[PDB]
This record gives structure tokens, sequence and C-alpha cells, in this order.
């Protein structure tokens, strides 16, 4: 009956928000160019089907990440009111509340840390192209292993995605996003089954062998 | 007219959450049954991958279906726990749902048939050990090539689970605008991923060449 409110201090990444748009353009330009690196110079990988899959994943991220800029056209009407003398009352209480936090720079470190992040990962893509044109001295080896040794460095950069992926929706979880802790886990349980699945490659999968490969046997059986 | 009475007088399709219980605990029979058929006359095992992931989806859509029970105990009942206000539209809109259907009876075809289809179900599993036990063959082929061929009618057998799922989750969507649904093509495309990799191992498999060339090599070591 009668309840007040609670912290309802009406505040989200408004200033990130004109980001949000610039962002969903980036995701199509590097989306397609980081694919081409390899495929670049080589005519086309016969595992060509590997990077195929990652490339799915990839086109539901940016057109779901824009549900942020929507809730807040939505949510504060942006033609609410412009900037104006008046007779402004209500408004006038809400700089004392102000006074007892004193820190005008808590929003500041919310919009300028974010420009640095939006740099530093821009870089960690491109590390792969400019790892082999500026350093290349490999002697004649099978190139195949390189192909397969991707996947090590990739399992590892690829977590960077699910976690940063599923703080966002446990953050909406406050007001009242769903209910029952459930379906949530359908993406850690998922991905899981398509990557034990690609083991069963590896184990039956048959390796290639040369001379080099036989001659490492003198020197294992020699232990005694 | 002396009160003479029968069984119940009473019909809804709420008759129904009788079986429903029932249903949970019947899994768990042919749940370990059906898996030990094919292992059972097997004196070692090897494909216990294969049949290891069929089992996991048939887990998590047992313990769901009670959904169906949970919402018919609370709605009856007092859906407001405060005094939220009192009765809505669904008094006045009860008038178009009752011209839905026109004799008393029609709610006898609702459990009726439940029972019938409950046993058709039941005779499509025991098939497939009931089809071993008969042996009529007394010449012998490759088994290995068989294991394959189970993929033809299972992938068909399988659809009737898919589409028997959909169908609860849609039919909610009639008159439920709160709490609406996460997305339903999370399997299907989900479905197709899992699937179209299972091919990746029917190129790399060359053992025979053809139907008609397999038989043949048998022929083949007779003539010199």
């Amino acid at each position: 009956m009668k309840i007040l409110t609670q912290d309802e201090i009406e505040a989200h990444r408004s200033h990130t928000l004109k980001g949000g748009i610039e962002g969903a353009l980036a995701g199509f330009a590097i989306s397609a160019i980081i694919f081409k690196v390899l495929p670049r110079r080589y005519p086309k990988f016969k595992p060509s089907t590997l990077t195929w899959s990652i490339k799915t994943a990839l086109w539901i991220t940016p057109p779901t990440v824009l549900t942020a800029i929507c809730a807040e056209e939505a949510s504060n009407n942006f033609d609410a009111t412009m900037y104006g003398s008046g007779s402004s009352s209500e408004d006038a209480l809400d700089e004392h509340r102000r006074w007892k936090s004193l820190s005008t720079k808590d929003k500041f470190v919310e919009g300028l840390s974010n420009n640095k992040y939006k740099i530093i990962t821009g870089a960690w893509a491109a590390s792969l192209y400019g790892s082999w044109v500026i350093v290349n001295k490999d002697p004649i080896m099978t190139k195949a292993q390189k192909i397969v040794q991707a996947r090590m460095y990739a399992q590892f950069i690829t977590v960077g995605l699910l976690l940063a992926s599923v703080g966002l929706s446990m953050y909406e979880n406050k007001l009242h996003p769903n209910k029952q802790k459930v379906n949530e886990m359908r993406r850690w349980e998922n991905a899981l089954r398509v990557a034990e699945e690609e083991e069963r490659l590896e184990k039956e999968g048959r390796r290639t062998g040369y001379v080099s490969n036989e001659e490492r046997i003198n020197s294992k059986i020699f232990k005694s």
C-alpha cells in the first residue's frame, strides 16, 4: 500500500549507446576480414570447414547487442525536456542528493575506459596475419600441424566471448528478465557437445608419419 | 432421480493429470531396457558413444512436460496470492470459448483416446529387439555395415519427438502474452549443426565401394 522506491535513479549507459551503433558496422567489416588473412595468400585451405563454423556464432551477437539501445530510447523518453530555465522544483532536490557523493567522475570511468578496451581488442585479432608476414622462418615441415595447432590458442581466446557473454544476461536478472534459473546453461552444455565431438576425429582420425618420426623411436627405447 | 451417481461427475482435460505422473515413472523402465537390447547380445561394447548422446536429450524432456500439472493445480486454484482485484474478461470471454464445443461427451475423446495412443507407442520400441530374436539367416554378412543402416530409420523415428516437442511450446502462445517463449529456433538450428557434423565421418569412411560391389568381392577372390 504505502511503499517508497529504492535507488530509483534513472541512469544507464546512454553515453556509450552512441558507440553501440558504431560497433554494429565494425562487426560487419572485421567479420569477413579476419577469415581472409589465411586464405588470402593460399588458394583454398582444405580444412576451411572449421573456420566456417565460428563465422555462424558471430552473426547472432551483433544483432542482439542492439537490445541495449532500444531499451534506452523506450525507457527514458529522449524527447522528455531540452535544456531551459522555466520553473524547476523537483529537479532542485536532485542536486542535494549528489552533494553526498561529490564524485562526478564515477560516470567518467564508465565511458573513458570503454574507449581504451575498444582498441585493445581490435589489435588482438590482426596479431594472426601480422605474426606470419612480420616473422616467418620455418624449414620444410608438415604445414598441417600448424592448422591443428591454431585450435590450441583458439580454445583460449574463444572463452573470452562466452564468459563476457553470460555476464550480460546475469546482469538483467536484477529486475525480472526471466524466472527460475534455467535455459541459460543451454549454451554451456551445447558448446560442450560440438567441442567433444571434434575429438572423435583426433583419436579415430589416422595421423601421418615420415622418416624423422620413425627415427624418434630409437631415442624412446633408449630408456632403460 | 434420487442421486444414483455412477463414478465421476466431471471430465475436464485436467483428468489427464493422472497419466501425467504415470509417465514420469514409466520412462525409468523403458529408459534402461531399450539401451540393453543391443548390448545385451553383444558380449563386447564399442558403439556406446553414439548411444550416449541420444539418451542425453531424453532426460530433459520428461522433467519439463510436468509444466502442465503445476499449471493446472495453480490456475484453477488461487492464482493471485494477495488481493489483486477480482474476475476479469475471462468471465465474459468464456462465452466464445463455450460455443467451441457442442456436447458434454466432447470431453471423453480427450482421455479415451490418450489410452489408445499410450499403447501403440510402447510397441514401436520393443520392435527392435523382438525383430532380432526371430533369427532367420543361414549365411552371415558384415555386422559393422548394419550398424550404420539403423541411421536410415532412427533419424525418421526421431523427428516424431521434435515435432511433438515444439507443438507443446507453440500451443501455450495461444492465450499467454506474459512469460513469452525464449527462442524456438534455438534447437532447430542447433540440431542441424550436431547433425551435419556426423557426415564428415561418412566422407572419410571408405571401406566398401557400393552396395552391389560389396557382394561382388565374394566372387573376386574366386577368380585369379
